[PDB]
């Protein structure tokens, strides 16, 4: 296959899985089947490990995987379906060497990091790269590897050694390796430092990759000066130096790399044979003006994301305004924040998690805001509308055509959805609720769990069981939150019209 | 407690362990309880995934522990009792961290090297050197910590940066570190080179930790203008500089040592309340003239050590010749070398293993030649004698006290002895051989397992099902290596009276 | 002595120069005599070799040494005149080991970087630490030495091997380094990141130094889960983890040093015998409103520090607005800039160089507005009246009491101000001019050369051949510079009253 | 051109000059014009600043260079005369550069390492390797460049950053680089450990060259699993591991490195249009029986190399007894040492320097054993009859046809040899000699310094003011040198007939 490492230098946080995610969508507007590989060198195995502050939101995959929110801009960039081995982790590789050797599987050799945890990251990442990853059976022809954590870590040094052996047993027509690198900007003097990036490559080219494209983020567009000392000190091309600065969206990333005309270089060096949508998505999120503004009630980046495919596709801003339930919540001067912005929310939206969210669903359900509950916010619902682990893609049936849900997925009998819930509805119980205004819409195909409801005599109360969040994709926005925003603005109506 | 680290530079056989061990007895001459912990970075989970190839024999502990044989000198040095966790490896260690991981007992927070597998590294070593380890129930003073591999090898660099932290989480006061070191010697200009100690140095103090007392492995003594170098270049007082050349044996390397004066440096440095044995053994090592000439047909490193205390105890030289069993076979210029060697054997040992062994066996039955079976060697025997897993400490009992065995272990009525079979002799079958010259003289406290046999009719032809090598000590030999020794040069029927 | 190394992490630009500067206006205010001395990295064998683009202005020293503005730094926060061998560079130490060895003072051994550039390094820090540096005679107590450069930098290597051996030749009582590091703080999260301050920390602790101080630059103030992190990491107390963030002068950065208790450090660590001023020129440059508008036509660092320190004497804002001279020539867009702002200008100032300048003279001379002239800007003004090398300290007489710049340095017959020119007025001449406007009123001892100019009918146009920027300090307001905010502002008939 | 950089790792000793000086006697006899240069990382400018214990000899090239002894293994082996500028320093580059620096030549920019020094190193090695070398006029098509010390000494960095840079700046088809690296072989167990030169390759790999040839110096020849180990962890083919082992002469390094096919790798990688007299020699040097034993009153390596290339030449064995002149001197153990060696002297060699040198004249010329004198032994000589800087190649005339050294050089009426003197005989004094038993027969040019006696009435007692040791190659033993092997074992008499 063809390979691309994109390694980190001087802090994590400078976009590394959106530049990664931005070629992969790239190659594959030039045609290419891409697969995407994310390392980790943590020592966690999954991201059900984490807490929500720790790496964001837990990501979850149709197998039932749970990883960190970066293989969800993956799925989002290049519209693909990862599977849990798609993400490598020092936990992961460590614990299947230790398996092997206690297997005999290495015949009584010393067990070593050279060449056997080495190695481990080789044949896995081999392997993985020929996944079908797309929902076409046809083998990939690049994967995109992000090499998670910065380049000196202690923990990234098995996989660069790995990935410097990796060049050489393979061929430079079938790797590179792509650098991205701080470029600090000061304030005083507003001068750019090439220093860390020259370091960085220095400590990057002593694991022996050297930087075939070099990609400075930087808070304003670099100047000719800078990318000059860059070229020399990192021994390599004025064409080879790509600046990222902060633009206005995600949408905007892949059209830069083309105004740095990155399809050239992998061109060349790749041998590949060889956008539109980002432009006009970039150019729409630069000119929203009509602001929906929902109350919240990285810990949900998914939702987030999910929200703003919707106002794009309606031509709206988002307003998210994120509230504590525990501001809104009887225990003062937030609660008048807290309850002020869900005064002008246009619509609520409770998300999942593991107390004022029943005071929200309250608010929402009597005053006929528009709601969305997911998971549980969908238990809540239940729960103060009587007042008043099942993992990954699973299919669920609708129980009449009369849903408000089953028009926005396209008049389907059935959706196949994710979950993530250890917690379900009462099957003898149901019974107290279907002879009133909540309507139980969505079941399994079992029969016992009711996945969905919605709230009839309501403009939209919906609750849901899975996250449709991590379905969501710029190009086809989640139905549940395209209803929210739709229902915030009146053209829920017009739209189901 | 006080902690010494002992780390290597440049090659893993100048002898690090024998050099730990060394300091280990004069810590212990001068009324210290010393402990010591062997850290081996192979990702391994003990010895039993090995071949005696790799890593020379598998050493058994007490509690069935299989480790290399650099255990087994602590416990010859020391007069010590190794548990398994005093071996620490890299899998031990990571599969710990990962096993709390998915036990949640991180707390959700993200598990990574430093600090998790340094903290593991720092929470099992302060553990381990609390352990009595002696038979003495009081806590150890001292714990000698040997870091196996090369200062700068990958899979050493957790435990370098926890040592680096453990010299701060502890005192000056409690923390020391040895570094050992090869000082090539030129053959053409006899010239001793100090470079490769200057950069291991520099390599150990890049990772935090300073020489406290470098030890130059050499071939010659090193001369005062190479100990300059060495304290300049590595940025220690020349006292602290201490060589260690080649010597007649390991018990001059305690002797050298208080002769470089190790023990004013350890009272000043640790703050310690402070050999003639050692002398007397180097002493008479040196002086062994009467050869004793014994067939065994670092795979053997135990029985070896086992025959060396023997033949010292004694006073004659041992004359190992290893002979491989298929140059005994009918597979011919070998053959005439192995049997040649056979007629020469004063005594023929069958240690263990998992063919000409049997043939070994005959020609010593017949011949009434001294014969010491372990293991595969009694199997053998029974077997041989007809045609003519159980791990670590068990207690074996004497079915009678007309035993040779029994008389050289002090007529006890048991024996407690190391066991590493998975086979055992039949019960039912033991009626067809008692009744014959072959007695079946030890057995377990179960009654099914015969464990030692005496062959009646010959000088010395024993056989025992445990590996009675790994009790061997130097202040105590091994009663069957010791019987094989005495029976072959005759002074049996004068030590049994 | 006591030494205080201040060594840089990630990126020069930090303000390292006006941090360890400050230390030694914190040491001096609790009564001590400081010395500085600054390691430069470079080659070059003083600043005389650069342009002002490169390092900034030339800084010209009382012995006529030519160094980079960072000496003036020491100088205008130590009230200190500095010596030429306060500046090491690697040329002037690389420089005097080679003149070393082709005298025979190694005594014909291998000349080599360890030990003898370190020694080289040694030898000068300790001797220019004892350096009178101060008028007072007696030995200094404190030597900040300034590390320049980043510390993993390749020409840095031999500095900090030298200050490793350094801590070792002396005593812990005697030698403690501060490091000075980028807290970036990236732009969308708001998050500062630690992981370049983390392996700076790393390769300065690989580099046998540790630091005793972490001193943090970032933006805004850090919160304490990232000063923990760095104490973490970077294995020293949170006590020991300073933050300056952007202030709003340097004059806060002294008073910031004590609300973080540097002086309790220094008092334990140093063995110290342990502001005012600082708190009140930082609270009125804050409460500065009344603008004082000079057109000058880090070039021009103490210029624009000498104007500062006179705008804050009369309690007025500067505002510098810099015009280039080819804009106010008749080569047209910043024309209308440049002429404009020199509408604008209360005061004219034409610095030194090496054509515009002459049309701003003839404006400033026409209009009668305040004008000073240095160096070159008498040179020119002498020129352009006539139309309408001398290096460090000199003394300058004055030819009449009838001199305006007199009575601005105290009625005083003769000034000592610092020099760096090669051209000079023609003293056959000088008798076309004092028979009108254009008086010679400041000359030399030997009465060749005129190097002070005043015109007669304006109320402020000076020119000097000398730069007494170099002479301006916080306490004590550069007179000429002084004399012009005073006439720009019409305060100067008061003040000369 | 072509370049062949030759790095050294563990320890220098390994003789990376005779590998290198190989290697170029190997494309010599390929046909190729070969040019050298030696890096030697030292701040000495010329080695006239060195003891003789330190470097070795100063060996003295055509222009008056003074370098160390490797230079003159680039002669012997090549058959070339090497410039001054042939021999890199880091003192001879760094001056280069503060020269330029203070000339203006960097044009006002900061002069640093890189790329400053590093650039000055490339724009050297590009110039000396375009040298005519050779006395042909054609410009070289090969030039090896040995960089002196480890790889991984810090004054080496420059040097190995400029040839990481040198390898982009040109092409892969015309530069390689060999490693030679120490393989240890321990006592006790024979094992040859591959440690050292995988973790000195890392460092190589580290600073950005990787080997394209590996040459291992080991004791033995290496087993094939450790050339395995090599190849596996230097990530470079079995057929770029080279095994250099103890061999009997330099004569046999050549031949061996055929045995291991360089010339096909060389042809392959530098793109090449490609011995019998190595063999010859080192066959006869393996079968020298015949003992000539010379009394010489690394210090004096071209005199040992001299009298060894003689010794070849006649097929005797070179016996070099060396004796202390004060072991001679009335000053007594070692006295009777060195007298018993000079009665077995069938040649007296009283070399050049700077007292019992005397006696061993007097007892040359008094019981007629053959003596050659070089530089001080000539002005001894002639001292001692009495009582009984000039630097390079210089022109020595001989006064008469009746000159045993002018048969010995061809009957030519001059030599030019190469001289290293500050004090010669008094032109006014000859007249004394002339009418007696030592006449002086070369004088110079100028006819004011003898430069050759010759005593008239002995089998050979000549003194020449010159070292004719630089001049001696295998191909053509030094005729003074030659003369005194013949005269030591009669031969003298048949070779002049
Ligand atoms: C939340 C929002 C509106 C967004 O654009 N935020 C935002 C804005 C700017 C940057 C940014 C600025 N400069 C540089 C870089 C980098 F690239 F260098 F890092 N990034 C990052 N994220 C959004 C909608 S859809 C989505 N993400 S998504 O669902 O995966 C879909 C793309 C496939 N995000
Ligand atoms: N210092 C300066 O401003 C230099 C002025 C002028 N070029 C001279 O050499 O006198
Ligand atoms: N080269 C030498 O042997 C030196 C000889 C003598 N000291 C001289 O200077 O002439
Ligand atoms: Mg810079
Ligand atoms: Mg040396
Ligand atoms: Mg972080
Ligand atoms: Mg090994």
């Amino acid at each position: 296959m063809k390979y691309i490492l994109v390694t980190g230098g001087v802090i994590s946080g400078i976009g590394k899985g959106i530049i990664a995610s931005s070629i992969g969508t790239i190659l594959k507007s030039c045609g290419l089947r891409v697969t995407a590989i994310k390392i980790d060198p943590y020592i966690n195995i999954d991201a059900g490990t984490f807490s929500p502050y720790e790496h964001g939101e837990v990501f979850v995959l149709n197998d039932g995987g749970e990883v960190d929110l970066d293989l969800g801009n993956y799925e989002r960039f290049l519209d693909i379906n990862l599977y849990k081995d798609n993400n490598i982790t020092t936990g992961k590789i460590y614990q299947h060497v230790i398996n092997k050797e206690r297997r005999g599987d290495y015949l009584g050799k010393t067990v070593q990091v050279v060449p056997h945890i080495t190695d481990a990251v080789q044949e896995w990442v081999m392997n993985q790269a020929k996944v079908p990853v797309d929902g076409n059976k046809e083998e990939p022809q690049i994967c995109v590897i992000e090499l998670g954590g910065t380049i000196g870590d202690i923990e990234g040094m098995p996989f660069v050694e790995a990935f410097r052996q990796f060049q050489f047993k393979a061929k430079r027509e079938n790797f590179c390796n792509i650098h991205v690198s701080l470029v600090p900007q000061l304030s005083a003097t507003g001068e750019q430092k090439t220093k860390p990036t020259q370091n960085s490559v220095r400590a990057l080219r002593g694991l022996g990759l050297s930087p075939d494209l070099i990609v400075c983020r930087s808070s304003t567009p670099i100047e000719m000066a800078v990318k000059e000392k860059i070229s020399m000190f990192c021994h390599v091309n004025p064409e080879q130096v790509i600046c990222i600065h902060d633009v206005s969206s995600t949408y905007r990333v892949p059209v830069l790399l083309e105004e740095q005309s990155i399809v050239k270089y992998f061109k060349e060096r790749l041998h590949l044979p060889i956008l539109f949508k980002w432009r006009n998505m970039a150019d729409r999120y630069e000119r929203l003006q009509k602001i929906c503004s929902i109350a919240l009630v990285d810990c949900y980046a998914s939702v987030f994301k999910a929200l703003e495919h919707s106002a794009l596709a309606i031509n709206h801003k988002l307003n998210l305004m994120y509230i504590d339930s525990i501001d809104l919540e009887k225990i003062p001067v937030k609660f008048h924040e807290a309850w002020q912005k869900l005064c002008k929310a246009d619509g609520i939206l409770v998300p999942g998690g593991f107390l004022g969210k029943l005071q929200a669903i309250s608010w929402a359900r009597t005053k006929k805001i528009p709601f969305l509950g997911v998971c549980l916010g969908m238990q809540l619902a239940v729960i103060e509308f009587a007042r008043n682990m099942r993992l990954g893609i699973r299919r669920t049936v609708f129980k009449t055509e009369n849903s408000i849900l089953r028009k926005l997925y396209g008049d389907v009998p059935f959706i196949e959805e994710r979950h993530r819930h250890r917690f379900e509805v009462n099957p003898n119980l149901i019974k107290q609720f279907e002879q009133n205004d909540l309507s139980f819409v969505g079941q399994d195909v079992d029969g016992d769990r009711m996945e969905i409801i919605e709230l009839a005599n309501h403009p939209y109360f919906v609750g849901v069981q899975f996250h449709p969040e991590f379905s969501s994709r710029p190009m086809k926005p989640s139905p549940p939150y395209l209803g929210l925003l739709l229902a915030a603005t009146g053209n829920l109506n017009a739209y189901l019209q």
